[PDB]
């Protein structure tokens, strides 16, 4: 009949191309927010084509009882759902919320079954998510335990406002409050935002606390616990639903600097030990354990797929011969390859305000280089036939560069897109032939756009699907809700398609929570919670699996003098000598932590460090002099540790001689005695473990220099492009009293209008501090944009662009967002990819050079691993319990059952649930019942404890979990009984808490029985020594930068990032700033006051107690400080990853 004819229609490639064109056109139509009534045509034609497509399918593959074909296929259920949805929506609507249309988008998802083997990529992603399966349950377990720690420590401990003083006024029945105006009731007084403190600069609310460590109220306001909440209401640490969210954003490190720059301000500064626990065990470990299992899963399935796949004539001749002979000269190769270096150095010289004849010489330069390159093209075309010249990797690229640089330049009188200057700028890639590392960065991009080119297309589909789902759902809600006062939407709304795309792009970048707040403020918590977690899990799974795909695809491809020498060698061999030396180095290093801004008033102890310093110098000088003739110059100067000690002793001696003898305080002697912060590095050679760590990092130095040169020469492209696009355009005229807001563009148009109207000295024309003016200044902007910290003020200054030197305007240059999108996709992403891919290979071949293959490992810890691996490998043979008596002999008949063990195991989860239900400011009804059932559970567990003790005499204390069980029992006993002694004591908002935390020791009995948690947690218990060893070096580097910063960065102005409690004024306050920068979190705000100068934003000639004047930090050391601390921290934090993945692979491939 025609069924054989419908099968003939179904198998066309033209039919699949037609369905592709229809799906893509409907994708273009569904991504408009405001459809006009011309959609009577197109929507009916789409639902006609989608009718015709499904009819062709069901005529071939139907009849009635199809459980075998067309409906056991899962991708056709969506196609059937779409057409039945269109047919059930085109008669009559039932609920007119008009959110019905979104399911229509499921049209855009149908193209996964239509294009190619994209149907296999989604199956592989589902295989990897299925493969995780234990990391997820331990993630929710550790987030549960740490959330309960955060409750029993921090309950209600984050609502603290710094309210104004009041009085009960003794004149009414009730609670009248006096603020200089009458106020009714205490409760209504504490609820009005007329009594609170705005922080300086911002518009947050100030937080305080009764503790001695915490933030302090000013001279007239009171620190007490009464208000709404912080951020918008979504950041309190009570109410375990919110504690799980707060510790989850803690785990993915989104804006957590703001979480604990609000926690430590209220709870006291001693609680950064909790954040040092969760950042170094929750975030850095659980995040770096997801990646290991995903990478091992990908490598396993890729290995399986590879394994399964494996199973006229005279003039022409004379002129041609000579030119050809010239062309293959390896010396003429050199004078062009080293000539493009001159061009890219000549274009990286075009700065911000050229001096009107400098620009002419630069144009003449570009013209000369263009002539040199075109002459080369002509000589190589004459050199050999143009069909032979247009062959292979490198001549058509050079032809395209010449014909683009030539044609646009020939359009001499031009409108100018500014791109044309760029057209020449693309030529930097030409030296990838010689350079063996830009070859690999070209291979990564070519591997992403066409050997892994479908997996980026799945990502382009998924980003588009979420940007349409969000635009259809959340789009109308933003409209009148947004504040205006002009007609003015926010920066990160979702009404358009483009803003809807950027807000998904941010969640891919890792910044998701300030959009959840702006979304929950209009759309309710339920939808907005769901969408922005699905985007985060699905999108980061896709982006991460793409990242690992690229990385794997890349790196997959006088005879008493002799006795006098020996007796002096005998004293440095004598162990008490270096035992004295270690304690002397530690004391000499820690003693200079007292150098702070309180050493002027601490006048007494100030001299005690002078004597100490001038004693330590003499001891170390005697040390070097005593080691000299004990070892000889040959053994001493060829050790490369003794050069470090010799350099430090030399610095101390120069400082000493200049200080004592020459009255040498004259000039840069102060800048030389700043350099005595390097004294901790004497310990770097003596603790054997940090010697092992610095050997492992010194060995992998030369690769880092290569990849950093590649990243420098590759960001040079975008820096010259950013100078070409945005030089001078970041110039803002500012009303001074309001501080930090750009002026209206309708009353001040140009800089002429700004500097023309200071009849009063108010208006200041300031640059954004991180501008693109120089090529060197543009590199720091690229560093802030690439590290995902600080880019807001860069993008908002770029998008606001309007001219050359004239006021910015709210969205006058909107589409410049795609420039930073291109930079984050190319620069950050592929840079990081190449960077991790280089380091992994370097550490792998460094392991492939040694003996004992464990790196980051001292010898004694290598002896420890061999005994620690004997503990739990391969399941031990076990003895079986036997009765002894008739009395207790029938008890273990009830106890040793498998039903009793799971009875305890699901009874203790109920004991967890009764811990989860706690709240702040509950009711007195609840504490009584909850405290009664508190003792009830303890009674049950103590009962079964004593039963199992008396049931087995020596067989109790064997399993080493059962010891832990009795320990948790006696901890629960003390935690219940002590509670009654608190009343006759000192202040206890927090002493009872640290006693109450011992009930969480019950929760750690759930891991007895979960093999997916015991295995993967013993993988860290086996990984503690290398983690400890890297940690020493991390603390040491933290210590050295703390002293340099405390020497340099004290007495800066306080603003964006440097408040009264996170500053470089003492050692305790400096450790906290460097701890938040150790995770790269928020270093943008510390640098922003350091880059100041004369007015505004700072003030020189400031009265200063330390004998140093000024209040303005210096940008030269301020940039250097942060920009080398980030890289050093990154490296180490990249070591940690290598140690974790080594111990994971060893346990996994072991059993
Ligand atoms: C959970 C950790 C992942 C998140 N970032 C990318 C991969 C890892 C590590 C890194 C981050 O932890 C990090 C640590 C230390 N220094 C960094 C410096 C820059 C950076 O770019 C966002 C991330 C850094
Ligand atoms: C309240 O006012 C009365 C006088 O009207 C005075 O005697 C009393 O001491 C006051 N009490 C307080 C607590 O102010
Ligand atoms: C307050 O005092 C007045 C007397 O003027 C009385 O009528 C009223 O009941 C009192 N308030 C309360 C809550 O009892
Ligand atoms: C505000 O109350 C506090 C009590 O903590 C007190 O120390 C302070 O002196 C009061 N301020 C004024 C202006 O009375
Ligand atoms: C601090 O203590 C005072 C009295 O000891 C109390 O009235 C106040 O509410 C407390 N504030 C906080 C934040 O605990
Ligand atoms: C700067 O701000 C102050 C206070 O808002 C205002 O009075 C002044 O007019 C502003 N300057 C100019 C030039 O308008
Ligand atoms: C600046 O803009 C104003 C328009 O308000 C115009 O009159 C003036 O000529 C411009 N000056 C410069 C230097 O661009
Ligand atoms: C405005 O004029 C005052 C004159 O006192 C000057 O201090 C300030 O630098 C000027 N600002 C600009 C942008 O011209
Ligand atoms: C600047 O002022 C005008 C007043 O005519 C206002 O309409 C405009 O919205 C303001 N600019 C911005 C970016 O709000
Ligand atoms: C906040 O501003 C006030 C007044 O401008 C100042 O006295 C104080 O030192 C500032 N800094 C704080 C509270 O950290």
């Amino acid at each position: 009949p025609i069924r054989r004819a419908a099968v003939k229609i179904l198998v066309h490639s033209l039919f699949n191309m037609l369905i592709m064109c229809t799906i893509l056109t409907n994708c273009v139509f569904m991504a408009q927010h405001d459809p006009p009534p011309w959609t009577k045509y197109v929507e009916y034609t789409f639902t006609a084509i989608y009718t015709f497509e499904s009819l062709v399918k069901i005529l071939a593959r139907g009849f009635c009882l199809h459980a075998f074909t067309f409906l056991r296929d899962p991708w056709n259920w969506l196609d059937f759902s779409v057409i039945i949805m269109a047919y059930t929506t085109e008669f009559v609507d039932l609920g007119n919320v008009s959110a019905l249309r979104t399911f229509r988008v499921l049209r855009a998802l149908k193209t996964i079954s239509v294009i190619s083997g994209l149907k296999t990529i989604v199956g592989a992603l589902i295989q990897s998510v299925k493969k995780l399966a234990d990391v997820m349950v331990l993630t929710v377990f550790c987030l549960s335990v740490f959330a309960l720690i955060g409750l029993q420590l921090f309950m209600g401990n984050l609502r603290h406002k710094c309210v104004r003083n009041f009085t009960a006024l003794n004149g009414t029945n009730g609670s009248v409050e006096a603020d200089g105006l009458v106020w009714e009731s205490l409760d209504l007084y504490l609820s009005d935002p007329e009594n609170y403190l705005l922080k300086n600069g911002t518009s947050d609310v100030l937080l305080c606390g009764n503790s001695s460590d915490a933030g302090t109220c000013p001279e007239g306001y009171r620190c007490l616990k009464a208000g709404e909440n912080p951020d918008h209401g979504y950041t309190s640490f009570d109410s375990f639903a919110w504690a799980f969210l707060a510790l989850f954003r803690l785990m993915t490190q989104d804006c957590w600097e703001r979480l604990y720059q609000q926690t430590l301000r209220s709870a006291g500064k001693i609680y950064m030990i909790f954040f040092m626990l969760v950042i170094f065990l929750g975030s850095f470990y659980l995040v770096n354990l997801i990646l290991a299992v995903v990478a091992m899963a990908y490598e396993e399935q890729n290995q399986a797929t590879i394994a399964e796949t494996e199973e006229c004539c005279p003039l022409w001749m004379s002129i041609k011969q000579g030119v050809k002979l010239v062309v293959m000269d390896p010396f003429t190769d050199l004078t062009i390859t080293m000539c493009i270096v001159l061009n890219t150095l000549f274009m990286a010289l075009e700065h911000y305000n050229m001096t009107s004849e400098f620009e002419e010489m630069l144009q003449v330069g570009n013209l000369v280089f263009t002539g040199i390159f075109t002459a080369e093209m002509t000589f190589k075309i004459i050199a050999l036939d143009p069909y032979y010249y247009f062959q292979q990797g490198w001549n058509i690229f050079d032809s395209i560069i010449v014909i683009l640089s030539l044609m646009e330049l020939g359009l001499s009188r031009m409108s100018n897109l500014s791109v044309l200057r760029s057209f020449r700028l693309l030529r930097v890639f030409k030296l990838a032939k010689s350079w063996p590392t830009l070859n690999t960065l070209i291979k990564i991009i070519g591997n992403s756009v066409g050997a892994l080119g479908n997996l980026t297309l799945v990502l382009a589909i998924i980003v588009f699907i979420f940007a349409v789902v969000g635009m259809q759902l959340f789009g109308k809600n933003y409209s009148e809700l947004r504040d205006s006062d002009s007609g003015l939407l926010p920066r990160w709304h979702m009404m358009d398609f483009f803003h809807a795309f950027l807000i998904i792009f941010r969640i891919l970048c890792g910044e998701w929570i300030e959009t959840m707040w702006d979304c929950m403020e209009v759309s309710g918590q339920s939808l907005c919670l769901l969408v922005f977690l699905l985007v985060m899990v699905i999108g980061n799974l896709v982006v991460l699996n793409l990242f690992l795909a690229l990385l794997l695809s890349s790196f997959s491809a006088g005879k008493v003098w002799w006795r006098l020498r020996k007796t002096c060698y005998h004293i440095v061999e004598h162990s008490w000598f270096e035992t004295f030396i270690i304690f002397m180095i530690l004391l000499s290093s820690g003693a200079l932590a007292f150098e702070d801004i309180y050493l002027e008033e601490r006048k007494t102890i100030k001299v005690l460090l002078e004597y100490a310093d001038k004693m330590f110098t003499y001891v170390f000088v005697l040390e070097m002099l005593l080691k000299w003739v004990a070892y000889g110059f040959k053994k001493y100067f060829t050790n490369a540790w003794c050069w470090l000690d010799f350099l430090i002793v030399d610095v101390s001696l120069v400082s000493l001689v200049a200080n004592t003898l020459g009255f040498a305080e004259m000039g840069p002697i102060k800048s030389l005695r700043t350099l005595r912060a390097l004294r901790p590095l004497r310990a770097l050679s003596r603790f054997e473990g940090m010697r092992v760590v610095v050997n492992a990092l010194v060995g992998a130095i030369p690769s880092i220099m290569n990849v950093l040169l590649v990243c420098l020469i590759f960001w040079l492209i975008f820096s010259i492009m950013g100078v070409n696009l945005f030089a001078g355009k970041f110039g803002r005229c500012i009303n001074q009293t309001e501080g930090d807001l750009p002026l209206n563009y309708t009353i001040v148009n140009n800089k002429s209008q700004c500097e023309s109207l200071n009849l009063t000295g108010e208006l200041y024309w300031t640059k954004v501090k991180v501008n693109f003016d120089n090529v060197g200044a543009g590199y720091l902007a690229l560093l802030q944009v690439a590290t995902f910290k600080g880019w807001m003020d860069i993008m908002y200054a770029a998008v606001d662009s309007r001219g050359y030197e004239e006021q910015p305007q709210w969205e006058y240059n909107l589409y410049m967002y795609i420039y930073f999108v291109i930079f984050i996709i190319f620069g950050s992403f592929f840079t990081l990819n190449l960077f991790i891919g280089v380091i992994i290979d370097n550490f792998n071949q460094q392991k492939k050079k040694l003996g004992g293959q464990d790196i980051f490992m001292t010898e004694e810890q290598k002896k420890y691993y061999n005994a620690m691996k004997k503990l739990g490998s391969k399941k031990p043979q076990k003895p079986i319990p036997r009765p002894l008596n008739k009395y207790q002999g029938f008890i273990f008949d009830i106890v040793t059952k498998q039903a009793f063990d799971v009875t305890i195991m699901f009874l203790i989860c109920l004991n967890m649930v009764t811990m989860m239900v706690e709240t702040d400011d509950q009711s007195p009804e609840k504490i009584n019942i909850l405290a009664k059932i508190n003792l009830l559970f303890v009674a049950i567990f103590t009962g079964e404890c004593i039963v199992k003790l008396a049931a087995l005499r020596h067989y109790y204390f064997t399993n080493s979990w059962n010891i832990f069980d009795f320990v948790v029992v006696i901890l629960s006993i003390v935690g219940t009984v002590l509670s009654d002694i608190i009343q006759k004591y000192f202040f206890s908002p927090t002493l009872f808490r640290v006693i109450r935390l011992a009930r969480i020791g019950r929760i750690l009995r759930l891991i007895r029985g979960a093999k997916g948690i015991r295995t993967l947690l013993f993988a860290l218990m086996m990984s503690l020594p290398a983690l400890f060893n890297i940690g020493l070096l991390l603390f040491l580097v933290m210590f050295i930068y703390s002293i340099f910063g405390m020497a340099n960065f004290a007495y800066v102005k306080w603003e964006a990032g440097i408040d009264d409690m996170f500053n470089f004024q003492t050692f305790a306050n400096s450790m906290l700033c460097l701890f938040q920068i150790t995770t790269s979190a928020g270093w943008d705000g510390l640098l922003s006051p350091i880059l100041n100068t004369g007015p505004p934003y700072c003030d020189p000639t400031l009265p200063n107690s330390n004998g140093s004047r000024g209040d303005c930090g210096s940008p030269a050391v301020g940039i250097l400080f942060f920009t080398t601390y980030i890289i050093i921290s990154f490296l180490i934090v990249v070591n940690m990853y290598i140690a974790i993945i080594l111990e994971n692979f060893s346990v996994a491939t072991e059993e």
